[PDB]
């Protein structure tokens, strides 16, 4: 296999479009046409999508009507059927058509020298500045096929073209309007298997459409868990009444993967790399979208199939896409800000019931100085001052065996504070075993043991403070240690959000200065990573895992088209240059390896009986009552070999 | 209330009827009819089911073509009807009636002086022995209504009879060879609503062929989450060629409540109380049954549904229904030696798994002589066995605090045994966080208990990262369901627990089973049946009403006042009813209704409201009985933060004190 | 004529069998399936059948989600059905299958070579200790065809697969759960033809269960005047929350022909010869069975046939059949006592 072929890890590189439109003119029309397919070719797209009404121009009116007019269309779109004999997209045309009595609005989709069916608009706008039932039918209910050029080929608003080399790769087309209906035909494709969604549209451009255009396209890419690719006329429609701005866009299950310039001068292109198999993953695991086909069974069976061969290039295109170097930590300001907002109120809201729900028990927690149990304690400060309980029932606990940060936060905050050296019964309990791990383990597990009485002693519960990254990796000391508490507030939260959390909750400020800087300091002082290697690339693979279930060579393509450059992509707010890393493949390989053996084989048992605590990222938990049931005795050979056989040494 | 009803807790009484045949003679079968009928009133019955052909007799062939035959069965029908008006169960009554251009072979349902509807057989035999086709056309794909004494009333396959004061009785009814085809009357009735499936039947006994009308009686029960109450005809059917035994049985989801004499002298009943509240709870649960009925709508949503009103007696009319003392541990001893060897296989090859995917590491395991670790050491020592693994390798602890016998069966097995006296480190403890027993008080609180609980589990913990091992668990069922058991350092954490499916009522049994098979030796043996003998913490109650809770809740979630109903028909009397093997007299306590109300009270508030957090975060191990498991991953999700107080409120307002 | 041929006789020898799982392991599955079936093809078997999922396991939950859980089981059952170009028996192997947007708990019909059509598992419990619905698509209703290696065989719960040498032998394949339903999937494909009716079965084992196992196949096979062949998943699922048994057995008309050891060390199967025209014989006479087909033509006739033929060993191989000396006189004595 090419470990650097797109299509190789199930990418399809699709266009949006938008060409120069001579209104009247088919063959100019089909020449502007020709020059973006040629350079769609070249960038190895597999889909080019054009504007409605592309072979004629959209606004023309009653001159659709007119006979030299309609024959232009035919014969320019003979000649562009005859061109793509040598082109590789598929390329999706709009051209007003005759059928029977009428001329439809109609998608040309045409591929390497034949056309592959005719998909007529369904709903014809006849209000405000639209006039389109007065020239065109309707196409809703229309089966059969159409004459072209010779040939007879499919035509109606049930068609399907599936690659046949590309299974994840299946195109419906509907257009304009057809978006904006509150049952529009994509969203009966999607359950009968399109992946990929291509809209054409003229939508002459008014205050406001921007808006409604993206809300449309984006929530149908999110709804029917697919591409949306959308193409909009631009420079060269009439404006006798309306203006044009010519957008483009391709959308990705929700997210934005490229638009183009509004109102440009000349012709512009949206290109992407559709991720086939996130769209695979996220239908293979939402039941309810299935459901939702097998209620609806009458109408998605009745979809018409056409096959074709794409026959993509093999080689290395590089990849036409954003992938942010931490799942869990968009670069974005705005975005991480909101991000941390929303972690940070689950953690503590989380806790607010459990200690509603106990009647109030103090807070036992370990303290050690490190980034979690400082995060920890803050969020329990602040579930208790929600609650109006005194911070005093906070008991919080340095455990030294064998920092002042600790003990600064804890004076600051006004929490109950002391110390329990347990060292000597360690000493004991090592001499008592007639004594590496057991000497390490020793310790961690006396440090639980001793806040597990302390609870029981005083009426409180143990606070947990092993984090996601943690729980992914085994990272822990099972069952007595420091895996098992009462109710773990950082159990959802990945190392990689972690530091950020604390950012966040000394930028807002509400602790008071003092608080402020203790966290401060923690933060500069703190920043394992020798043996499960750096959470950066564990939090990556452990998101692509748990989402997706990305098989490895997937992941480490991602990941190096991530983290192998550390000047291109964004990083989020808080990484000083000397802190931006960059991972060959051979780095990313070989933590990989570590990743899948600990993840799948090693750690499952430890996630198996996981106490209490709240779901935070969209990427999923790791609780075996809720994102992760999995066998506590399983090999990860199947991984291991599928890294060894698809991902190149370095 | 009325605590002491069958009725007000979901029972519906329920009778097979074998009357005595007249062939030829409808006022006769008749008279027999009422008769049985009005002992089935007497008895509070809901539901009189009798045998097929009733009032003409089944086996008179040609002559069921006579017109003075089917004239004196019309008039006979009539008579029942009538006199059906002070009778308080619905009865279902064969008889050939005819109907456009044949006669068909029918069942009558019957009630309180009105005829509910006529169910025609669906598929007549033609073969062997049998000739029905001859005389009687198939009633399948028959709808509509029929004429009975001036009034049109329901005809066809497709009828329900629904109690419209008691819901989970809801009637259909098929004849004799309808329930033998590979897709019955009945099993579309079920997906469709009924909860009781009536079957009318003649069949001439054969031999070997009791034996098919209950595995298909007893497979249609289980397949369609209902009760099936089923008569066969017997004295007085001709014997010009064929021999009756007069069979009648009554199943609900695949267990036997009554059946009757074969071959009897003189009219037989079969008669039980049918739970509908558990044939609703399991239905509740089992979603794909409900996944098949929306399969196969259209035939599910055809049926009709006819309504009438029951109005049983309110008062007690005692319980006919054999409410076993221990869900977990059945009385037939050979059912109960089945249960042993299934428990500890299951046991045995979950460990042996979990060993092999570990590479064979040491065990460790905490033995106090105690029944819970004791059976566990036996499991492990088996599992090494199975795996050809040395004994050597199980790592055995006492482990005293502030007996012999374990290190007895240890020394008897052969395994590695060992001592460590956790007391100085539990003083050490104590002393550094300040209990005031490290200064001399006799306070024996949680904390003081949980010290040494804690400690013993931390160093099995630390051991078993020493030596490559891992901890075994041994805490049973029962303690997991009450919370009874230290959290998370303590005794309820380990590496792989056993017994976590195991309830404390089967161990000892288990411990018995193991003894009696004998492949450990004479030595083991005597070990073991001193473990039992010295070892046969009630503020828990007795673990025999909480693991009979336990199954109610776990397998049913029967309400409070259901349950305490149920165990005091168990419990209250230690005559009646059988107890399992190994209850000496001394040992056969019986609890009064205060008594059971009481540990009930304490069984919802611990099971629903304080132990599911310890349930929460549990070890892996099998599950074991068909009641269920407590695994959060398994049988039992549930809210670690919620109150108890409705359970505890239902117990209040409908338990009576005593 | 040979007399001395079972086949010769109407007999069918088949094979219900248990096989070392490996869980998240499909080639090794794999190779304990071909292990098998080169015995069940040394016996003269025409038909093996294997436990439910048996090329994952039955037990690995979230993991069935995994791309390259996934892309290994197909890998795995290509493998298989290019060694079954020798093998004379048609194999029945479990396989977590995707299929349009989910994956499908299914059984891939294998012969001489070939998929002969893809079954899916019509009802999937997801209550007590099963979660079947979060991982995998309910099959009931499904129809079509399903691309496996290259090629487009038959997908859904409609299949029979009637071997055009041995017109007794006709299979209908259902999965587990789908024999404890009022309303089976196999009790429709008996009336349709079908004579031999087997289950991929995972079943972790409960106190109770076994007996509820045989109730079940026992009164489907004397119902549906079949044999009915059932396989349950044994060493090697996963103990996480479960135990697992590995029984088998096989059922004739009602009649126990063929059970294995319960809990065994190392694989199991069970092998006995069905006899075709007692099946043949009691469905000539019992006229009500074909009643009931004709009361539910339009479900009866939708079944698709997919024809193969079997061409089985024609010598002497014994016969695998308890026949008894005195058909009126039982020779157990707690039977001859009731008769
Ligand atoms: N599948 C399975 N099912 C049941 N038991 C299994 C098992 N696999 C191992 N075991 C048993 O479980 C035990 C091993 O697990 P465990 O007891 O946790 O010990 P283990 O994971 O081997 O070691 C804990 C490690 O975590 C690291 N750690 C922990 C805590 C904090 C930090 C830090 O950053 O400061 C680092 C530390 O480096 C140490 O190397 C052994 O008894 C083993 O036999
Ligand atoms: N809902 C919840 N979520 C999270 N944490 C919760 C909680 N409710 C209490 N807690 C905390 O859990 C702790 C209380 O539970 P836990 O630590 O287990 O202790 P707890 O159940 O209060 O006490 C143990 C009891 O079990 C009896 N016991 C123990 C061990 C063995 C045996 C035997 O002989 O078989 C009997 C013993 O006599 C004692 O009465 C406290 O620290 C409390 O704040
Ligand atoms: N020296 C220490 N004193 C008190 N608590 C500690 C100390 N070291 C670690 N911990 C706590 O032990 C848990 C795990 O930390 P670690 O083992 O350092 O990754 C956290 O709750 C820490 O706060
Ligand atoms: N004296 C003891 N020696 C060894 N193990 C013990 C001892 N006491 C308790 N255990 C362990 O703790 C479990 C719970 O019993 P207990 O802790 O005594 O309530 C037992 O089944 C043993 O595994």
């Amino acid at each position: 296999m090419n470990f650097y072929s797109a299509y190789q890890h199930g990418f399809v590189r699709v266009a949006a479009c938008t060409h120069h439109t001579t209104i009247g003119d088919p063959a100019a029309n089909a020449a502007s046409v020709l020059d973006m397919a040629r350079a769609c070719h070249d960038d190895g797209a597999a889909l080019a999508v054009f504007p409605e009404l592309t072979l004629s121009g959209y606004s023309i009116e009653d001159v659709l009507l007119q006979d030299s007019l309609l024959d232009a269309v035919e014969d320019a779109l003979l000649d562009l059927v005859t061109e793509s004999a040598d082109l590789l997209p598929v390329l999706v045309v709009g051209a007003p058509l005759r059928h029977r009595h009428r001329i439809y609005n109609t998608a040309v989709v045409i591929h390497r020298g034949a056309v592959l069916g005719v998909v007529p608009k369904s709903y014809l706008p006849t209000y405000r500045e639209f006039y389109e039932r007065r020239q065109m039918a309707p196409g809703d209910g229309e089966r059969g096929t159409i004459r072209i050029g010779g040939a007879d080929v499919a035509f109606g608003t049930d068609l399907l073209f599936a690659a046949s080399d590309l299974p994840g790769f299946v195109l419906h087309v509907e257009i304009a309007e057809d978006m904006f209906v509150p049952m529009p035909p994509s969203a009966e494709a999607a359950l009968a298997g399109a992946t990929v969604l291509a809209n054409l549209s003229g939508s002459p451009i008014t205050i406001g459409r921007a808006e409604d255009r993206r809300l449309l396209a984006r929530s149908a890419s999110a709804r029917c868990l697919a591409a949306y690719v959308y193409a909009a006329a631009g420079e060269g429609e009439s404006t006798t009444d309306l203006a044009w701005d010519g957008q483009t866009m391709i959308w990705e299950n929700g997210a934005l993967l490229a638009e183009s310039e509004r109102f440009p001068k000349g012709v512009r292109r949206s290109v992407a790399d559709v991720d086939t198999e996130l769209l695979r993953s996220e239908r293979l695991r939402m039941g309810t979208f299935d459901d939702n086909r097998r209620h609806h069974r009458e109408l998605t069976e009745s979809f018409r199939r056409i096959d074709f061969a794409l026959d993509p290039p093999a080689g290395d295109i590089g990849l036409l896409r954003e992938v942010e170097r931490f799942p869990f930590v968009p670069a974005d300001p705005q975005r991480l800000q909101q991000d941390c907002y929303e972690a940070y109120n689950i953690q503590v809201s989380g806790l607010e019931q459990r200690l509603r729900a106990l009647d109030y028990p103090k807070v036992v927690i370990g303290v050690s100085g490190g980034l979690d149990s400082t995060h920890a304690l803050i969020v329990a400060t602040h579930a208790m001052d929600r609650e109006g309980r005194p911070r005093s029932d906070i008991l919080a606990f340095a455990l030294p065996g064998f920092k002042n940060n600790a003990i600064k936060l804890a004076r600051a905050l006004g929490v109950t504070f002391s110390e329990i050296d347990i060292g000597d019964t360690a000493r004991l309990m090592l001499h008592t075993i007639g004594h590496d791990v057991t000497f390490e383990n020793v310790q961690a597990g006396l440090r639980t043991d001793y806040l597990f009485r302390i609870a029981n002693q005083r009426g409180g519960i143990v606070l947990g403070t092993g984090d996601l990254s943690e729980l992914a990796l085994g990272w822990s000391t099972y069952g007595v240690g420091d895996q098992m508490s009462h109710y773990n507030v950082n159990a959802g939260v990945p190392k990689t959000l972690i530091q950020h959390l604390i950012r966040w909750v000394i930028s807002a400020g509400e602790f008071g200065e003092k608080v402020g800087e203790v966290l401060q300091s923690v933060l500069d002082t703190e920043i394992s990573e020798a043996k499960v290697g750096p959470f950066a690339l564990q939090d990556f693979s452990l998101f692509q895992v748990l989402r997706y279930g990305f098989r490895p060579s997937k992941i480490a393509f991602l990941a190096w088209h991530a983290w192998n450059d550390a000047e291109r992509g964004n990083w989020p707010p808080g990484f000083p240059k000397s802190e931006r890393p960059s991972y060959s493949l051979a780095e990313i390989r070989h933590w990989l390896q570590i990743f899948v053996q600990r993840f799948y084989s090693f750690s499952q048992f430890k996630r198996s009986a996981l106490p209490n605590g709240p779901k935070v990222s969209h990427g999923g938990a790791l609780s075996p009552r809720g994102d992760w049931r999995a066998p506590s005795d399983m090999s990860a050979r199947i991984w291991l070999d599928q890294i060894d056989r698809e991902v190149p040494k370095g």
